[PDB]
DNA sequence: CCCTGCTGGCAAC
DNA sequence: TTGCCAGCAGGGG
């Protein structure tokens, strides 16, 4: 069991500090500021993403193992990989002919051939 | 506290 | 269309 529970919605947790950080959620608070732009966040990794991906130079990016697109964020390129290169059971048809195929990536690249 | 990964809106192709 | 992005919560320290 969990026995904070929110007062507004049905989240609750084991410890306060994180129904505290829930609560950033209802009252639309944003302690944290970047330093450069002034932006504003609601939690402090979200900052010092945002500084990586917006303010540093020379930021190491991440290629898709079965690709050649390159993605700024090692979970986009997990989306990317669950959209993309993940089976497709029941298939996928050309819409020009009658090739069919189990990953997204596969049916657009075919596609590309006609 | 911080690191990690997922989420869906939204520019930008 | 999909990567970019801040919002967001779980987990470990
Ligand atoms: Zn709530
Ligand atoms: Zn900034
Ligand atoms: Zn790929
Ligand atoms: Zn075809």
């Amino acid at each position: 069991g969990s026995p904070f529970q929110c007062s507004l919605c049905s989240y609750a947790s084991r410890d306060t500090y994180k129904l505290k950080r829930h609560m950033r959620t209802h009252s639309g608070e944003k302690p944290y500021e970047c330093y450069i732009c002034h932006a504003r966040f609601t939690q402090s990794g979200t900052m010092k993403m945002h500084i990586l991906q917006k303010h540093t130079e020379n930021v190491a990016k991440f290629h898709c193992p079965h690709c050649d697109t390159v993605i700024a964020r090692k979970s986009d390129l997990g989306v990317h990989l669950r959209k993309q290169h993940s089976y497709i059971e029941q298939g996928k048809k050309c819409r020009y002919c009658d090739a069919v195929f189990h990953e997204r990536y596969a049916l657009i690249q075919h596609q590309k051939s006609h």
